[PDB]
C-alpha cells in the first residue's frame, strides 16, 4: 500500500493549532488532517510509534493514514 513509516514523538513542534510540524517515526514535517494530536499523545501515552504515512510523507506529509502504536 502506499504506506510510509512509523510515528513514533521525538519533537512535536506545534504552532497551527493541530497540526503542527512533527518530528516522530522516522521523519520530522508539518501534519494536517482533523486531529493528528490525539494520535501522537495517544501513541507516546500508550507507547510512541504509530505508522505515518500517505500524501508524500516528508514536507507536510502524511494526511489519512496512522496506525497507532
Amino acid at each position: 500500500t502506499p504506506d510510509c513509516v512509523t510515528g513514533k514523538v521525538e519533537y512535536t513542534k506545534y504552532n497551527d493549532d493541530d497540526t503542527f510540524t512533527v518530528k516522530v517515526g522516522d521523519k520530522e514535517l508539518f501534519t494536517n488532517r482533523w486531529n493528528l494530536q490525539s494520535l501522537l499523545l495517544s501513541a507516546q501515552i500508550t507507547g510512541m510509534t504509530v505508522t505515518i504515512k500517505t500524501n508524500a510523507c516528508h514536507n507536510g506529509g502524511g494526511f489519512s493514514e496512522v496506525i497507532f502504536r
